[PDB]
């Protein structure tokens, strides 16, 4: 997240770290005690077996006991293409449950087909870099995003920060957007590099995907 702030210590329990020899690399969503939503060019070409689903954290930079950490177990798709970057979306299962308590919880998701108009104010979040080169953040950061559909396809829900550069940047790969509290987007894709100030930032649009989520996780 560039231009953005610190969230709140636990603000918004759903969110999840996964991470590589012990290093952040993308942000994925609890949609289910045992399954998390992320990005699909996230897991494309990772050892599965390797990943680490990090749940309950705020400042990675630290020891916080609050954490429950899961393995991967098996991986659902929905037709990715890594060209074009169309379906953008995985359904990893974990090996186990978590804890529902207050710094763990499910997510809430839209209605299949529910498309998000110009104008509407969201909320984005991730680990992601900082920008100008301060490096990866520490602690979970959000930014305030509206949503656009200029420079945007009708496969995706794309968000601007207007009259300043600002947005997504390298480790928000996977992170959810949230508007009016449900998942509408999962982190896809920039253009112009981060924070252009050119081109809005592209979600996988959650709401196209929810029959096949509920088919997966009941
Ligand atoms: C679910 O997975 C976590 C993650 O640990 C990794 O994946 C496991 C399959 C196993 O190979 C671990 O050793 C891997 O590091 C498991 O958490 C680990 O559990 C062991 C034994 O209790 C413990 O010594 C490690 O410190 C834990 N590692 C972390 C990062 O917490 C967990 O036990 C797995 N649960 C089930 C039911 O399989």
């Amino acid at each position: 997240i560039v231009g953005g702030r610190r969230a709140r210590p636990h603000a918004w329990p759903f969110m999840v770290s996964l991470q590589l020899r012990g290093g952040h690399f993308c942000g994925a969503t609890l949609i289910a005690p045992n399954f998390v939503m992320s990005a699909a060019h996230c897991v494309a070409n990772v050892n599965v077996r390797a990943v680490r689903v990090v749940l309950g954290a705020h400042n990675l930079s630290r020891r916080e006991p609050t954490r429950q950490v899961f393995a991967v177990q098996r991986i659902f798709e929905n037709g990715y293409d890594p060209v074009n970057l169309l379906n953008d979306i995985v359904i990893l299962q974990l090996n186990g449950s978590a804890t529902i308590n207050a710094n763990v919880q499910v997510a809430q998701l839209p209605a299949q087909g529910r498309r998000l108009g110009n104008g509407v104010q969201c909320l984005a979040m991730g680990w992601g870099l900082l920008g100008r080169n301060r490096g990866i953040a520490s602690v979970l950061q959000e930014l305030n995003v509206t949503v656009v559909t200029s420079l945007c396809r009708r496969s995706n829900v794309c968000t601007l920060v207007r009259g300043r550069q600002a947005g997504v940047c390298f480790g928000d790969s996977g992170s959810p957007l949230v508007c009016n509290g449900l998942i509408h987007g999962i982190a896809s894709f920039v253009r112009g590099g981060c924070a252009s100030g050119l081109y809005p930032d592209a979600f996988a649009p959650v709401a196209q995907f929810v029959n096949w989520i509920d088919s997966i996780i009941q």
